[PDB]
């Protein structure tokens, strides 16, 4: 679905582009913990993405394949789960992501 990446692109983007600016950081969470319909409870480290691609979707969890980097250049590759709904015609995500290989 065309939609659905359209949203969850910007959320992969904010998830792997963490500032290492402390006090744009703080921004930075809370724009990421936007696309949740929930607060997390209180770990991101400082990155650039390099690619990602939606690589399926089953039931409602997306599944991507994300290609970055830290800063510590080793290109690194994870797959990226997301959970998601969908309120009154519009995507959120609905749980914290993980990491699968």
């Amino acid at each position: 679905d065309y939609k659905l990446q359209y949203y969850l692109n910007d959320y992969v983007y904010a998830y792997f582009t963490l500032p290492q600016e402390g006090d744009k950081q703080q921004a930075q969470v809370e724009h990421l913990n936007s696309f949740y319909n929930f607060v997390p409870d209180v770990v991101r480290n400082p990155s650039t993405l390099l690619d990602s691609q939606l690589v399926t979707v089953e039931g409602k969890v997306a599944t991507y394949k994300v290609k970055y980097k830290e800063m510590i250049e080793k290109e690194l590759v994870t797959g990226f789960n997301i959970p998601f709904d969908e309120k009154e015609g519009k995507y959120y995500v609905s749980g914290l992501p993980w990491f699968s290989a």
